[PDB]
């Protein structure tokens, strides 16, 4: 029986991941902004699920919650960083406040929480850190700059960490979903900047993209499968759409590198 | 007669930025180089007293970014090429990196450059020409032991750059992500570097990264390649510089591709 | 020759109103968070259109903008409070911050601008205050509580003011649009709270409503028609969808009042 | 507690309509928590009903104190069946005379306070699958006139919060009632605080009459019995008008809004 | 007879070797680090003789708390080793006041406060050792080393003055002046390098290389223990040939210059 | 040509003597003191070539303002002399953290900030002098003198590293190491002596006696400084007084002796 | 029945002498000092009748805590001795405001605060002594001694007013006016010297030398204080040492002569 701590557990992937752990017999602590958002999970598993109030934006609260969960449970086996939100807007339209906020949620908060729980994993010689990224963690396009920037920062913190904690048997999994249904599991908040005529043609489609094919329950099962495989992948894309964006981007980056390779190598 | 292109280079007092600034002035461009202390740039201004100016700028200071950007526009009328170069080397285990260290690196490498770019974008747009050159690293696409914070900042800068490029292409604005390896520090000097304490839990992994970051590129050749990239009809999104950068980038591309391929069945199976 | 000040002129309905004013021969000051969005308008009418930077969440900047306009233009004849955003969230899912932020854009901001520009209208004995509301200014439903609350506040500020300034010859018009096409004038900002499964059945359809038939240029022309009438209507609904929502809500309020009237009147001494 | 008894939480319970509601609840065998700024105001009711009535100090303006008081009641009583958001102030003055401070203060009392308190008690109502939220509005919740703009703006906001919430929470068996009284007799129950702005010459003719009106009186005891009838009816009305004045005002305004919509309908519909 | 060692900055490099030597010889060690977790490996290896305590030596109030707590639970500290610090390289002109103050905090003020906290109980016993980890740079400087040398020399002179005062109490004061040690077993300490501008690159470049990298830190830790086990403990213990050479060069040059100018020096009498 | 001297702590001791020697030699002097009135005599004697400016060297803000004002109005500073300071004697355990920090502010942080403020214009011109008033205590210590010596040594080492860095720009760095000087004609800085209990009296007592008092003439010290600055190779250090010379030699001898004593153990750590 | 003595500045000199004489007389002593180290031997030698408490009399909050702590644990204080302080020399013009304020904190405000905290329990009991260690300087001054004299004189007059008020309660107030005492046995108190200004050197120099062997025996001084307190009519003032007696009679002679000379003028100003 593993102890799971899942941030943003009241909606989307977080909720589906939290439900799948309790269903498998694990012990889950789900965090959300409002404890009561997880009232149904807790009332159905009074013994193995707990809801805690946590704003991933609040560093002080992160330290309190990490310490309280460690104190009362003795350990965290799996950390899942799922707290977050959707944001679409032109680079120029994104305010510094909106940019800093998204980084608090997707980067600084998850890093602080991860840092708080890493030592007991290292000391035990086992544990998993599961970071909910996006295909956006490797690529961007019109309207997605702030979002991709935050997810790519998360991804590179994960890559670095993974290399460091492999010796301790710690698994780091970067999950890269595409679009998933929201009727059954809900979703996190979403903000869409004013579209000004200069950007509408480019940014407009990204608004549609973010505003169907994916099953959150099947996603959570694939995450558990990847964690339970001998060699856990560093990244797990989820959805045909995510896969398509990722391969197309790998393709164009390699093409450009080869094209400019002689120039690149000539600066030696 | 033609108006000379106006280059604004941040962290232009040493290293790669000083090579880029030098390249611009020797080619006839007008250069505003920035540094925390203007006196850091005395040698540049002494050499090019008519075409080079030194302005005091801490890229961690958002109010000052806005003041400098507005001041440069007021006196030069425009900025043709913005080079976001300011920054530092940083090495430490993820567990060893303090929140303050992580935040300070994001200020320098992400928030400051984002603010400066937003301030200068509108005049590029209204003119219908301009270049934003963001100095990244092979670490803007990949990471390893001791490099987590650095790679995180550069990847954020790269993704801001990818999004922006897609949005401003219709305006004729060029966005260039530069991904160098290590350069010789002979004439131009070196940028600041911080190395976290290495404890025995991480030393075997983090140790080599410290060495990698400490020390053979030619910064002048690198600076020429940037200018070539900017002068070409199809300006690439990325320009890696140096053999090690290319090797690192190719190895990461391969590893990512191989992993995607292996896991593709599972990835595609999550639909209804 | 009238001086129009239009907030949120950057996109959607605000752009259309400002565009209609200049096409009519008036002088326009359009405000937005960023001036760069209004550049083509200023380019087309360089002597009669100006773009000013204004976040209506910032009380100090409202005061500065208002004073600057009155100094350089001498007056404001028509004030249009249009700045704002669409918002969707279950009541319980709305954080206090999401609630207060919407009240800044739709209520406190407009109230402050209006107070600052009211004295000069009152001294001149003419002026119009045009408050961009919604069918939501009179009614609400799942997912729409915060939005409706802000717009209803704005409508009732407008009702009380209208009665107060009528003797000064000042016009107050509450405009109640449905949804407009935004392929021409650009789409406004939109905020959506976290979605909870327990609420999805109800909030679902509202998200979809917000995320077509209205022509914003026709709406702008309707506003000016209403203003040009000697007895300006207090309210001007725009679009069949808005009229339908409003008549639906008026029907149900009326039926309820009738049903409970005996009990209601019975509570007096 | 008797098996059929209900827990009522009434804000602003020490005087006026809120006092009458609190008193009607105890008389009906219910258990009451009444709040006020000075708890000592409710001493005489607590002494008359030691085990079924409690006074708790609360400024609805104070959101931290809201959360504490709500948690306290739920801990100690186990539930709240009926919440009455009654705390409030009468306020009159010209739009132009009202300070931004006075406006924000009235929004805190009438809108943000109740919103937070409601939000805090809604989940125990949902889990139990029964409960009532009773919001004390005014005829002013649907209409305004000279001197009344701030007060109407706040009541209308509270009403629309209620309308939206009502639609969301009906599936859970939760009742949401908007009460719309006129002025009440004050001889037996007293009244709430009241502020009347300076009336300058330019507004005296319009605002004067509003001051008089706000200052045909309702019977608060019968008004409280009507709230209880409305809540006990299978189809609870969304709105309950109270008094001939409120009914006249509300029906007269619906009439005018409808007539105007009719007159302008061709113009309204023509915007496709 | 077991001794209680308190070693600041004990998790990596030289301090960790000093901690290792102590526990290997049967003494008790309290090692400090900004995070207790940095020391997990030492506590794992020596569960009964090593403890890790969180201490940021730039935090004076935390210094008082940690010293009192150690006394409360161990009853004494026999050997204090002021080891916490960092390497720092940069031109005098490029060094910010903040960077200068932070280095003084780590290398001077923190050590002074901690020493003060722990002296009374050594006086009371009539025994103890204060071991201050300096450098050849505690006696000399050169391009890029100004801030570093300044902090180490201050620590040295505090030490010289203290040694002369506490000798009658049976307290030993040892200034250790190491050169470059191998960092392959216990990791390396933190290091900050300033930007190196063209005006200073030729002079400061070689200093960056010198601190970036021939010495055995295990032998260095043994030499410290030997110097303390000796009836007459030297005031200074240079460690490494490189240290000896730097120190001799500076002695020679200071003496040559004193002599060259001596006639002028002596002619200022009233 | 005529040089511009900025002298901190100009109202007493070496600062006063150096300021008077500069103006007598035809140079221009800006002297600083906490109370400008302390420099009234200087300004009255040389109304056109001396100026008094108020400066507390513990106030970095004020340091910045004064440095900029002097550069703005004089156009340059040729010679910076750091003489601001005070004296303290007391057992290491008697010295409060506050007293310790205050000494470091006066002797180290203040002079460093002022030096950094004036270095670029020296570097740019290719000429200039930095004159730091240290002590034999900048190389050595003993009972009662720990705090003082620690601050002076910090200053010495900042000077060593700086001197090496700016030699290529022709800038002179001069560490002045005086012994005991008469104070009846030039005065001196404030002096504090901690409580001296019987347990420390035998060791600390002699140090109090030594700093309170005599042999040295500050006017002659000022001339020796100007002589060192005017010589082709300026020494990095200038001791002043036979007493300082004996202190410094004795310390060199014992440091060298102990190095040699333990040398085999030292070299034994090499792989 | 042994009395409870609270002695400030018990760490050296006179305060230590007084604390020791009290334990030797069989009394109970609480000695207070910024640092307690010097008192270790007294505490260990008399573990049941001597205690050392850390107290900086400049810190009013700490005065309050310590007064309260002693009253709660011992039940009372019979004899309060205000002895904390330092020596200080400087020309009036060379005395900075901070130097003047610091000396007033030590010699005036702290002692006033401690006395106030302990007076109620004396008043309620109907017995007690307040012993204030002044100086001949509490009545007179001369070059270099103005701050010291000003603080001691203020302490003396607080004492004169207090003595008159608390006489009817049976409380004794004793102003002790010592001259220079030997420091080789009991140790030496802190000493502060203002910046030296050459314009004052001839006047202030001799005073500096005055405070920098000494005739007085602190053990004999302690015995005389005890005798003064044991006497039914305790004198208001007790000079100690021939030097003190001579300074004081010199001052009384001059004040008396000047009063006489100007009496007619003085009395001529009546309405
Ligand atoms: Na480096
Ligand atoms: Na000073
Ligand atoms: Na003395």
């Amino acid at each position: 029986a593993k102890v799971w701590l899942v941030t943003g557990a009241s909606s989307g992937f977080g909720r589906a991941i939290a439900e799948a752990a309790v269903a498998a017999g694990d012990t889950v602590i789900g965090t959300a902004r409002r404890t009561e958002a997880l009232d149904d999970l807790v009332a159905a598993y009074p013994d193995r699920a707990e809801a805690i109030s946590l704003d991933v934006t609040d560093g002080e609260r992160i330290d309190v919650v990490a310490a309280d969960v460690l104190a009362r449970y003795g350990r965290v086996d799996v950390l899942v960083n799922n707290a977050g939100r959707t944001q679409v807007g032109a680079f120029e339209e994104t305010t510094e406040r909106e940019l800093r906020d998204l980084f608090e949620l997707h980067v600084f908060g998850p890093a602080r929480l991860t840092r708080a729980l890493l030592p007991q994993m290292r000391e035990r010689g086992s544990g998993s850190v599961v970071n909910i990224s996006s295909f956006g963690g490797q690529l961007s396009f019109a309207g997605f700059s702030a979002y991709s920037a935050t997810k790519a920062a998360l991804e590179q913190l994960s890559e670095g960490l993974a290399d460091e904690v492999a010796p301790f048997g710690i698994k780091v999994l970067i999950v890269e979903p595409g679009a998933f249904r929201t009727n059954l599991f809900g979703k996190g908040a979403a903000y869409f900047s004013e579209e000004n005529p200069a950007y509408a043609e480019k940014v407009g489609p990204t608004r549609q993209l973010v505003q169907q094919p994916g099953d959150p329950a099947k996603a959570a099962a694939a995450i558990r499968l990847a964690l339970d495989t001998e060699k856990t992948p560093l990244r797990l894309a989820l959805g045909g759409d995510a896969v398509d964006f990722l391969t197309g981007h790998l393709d164009s980056v390699r093409a450009e590198l080869t094209e400019w390779e002689k120039v690149s190598r000539g600066t030696d």
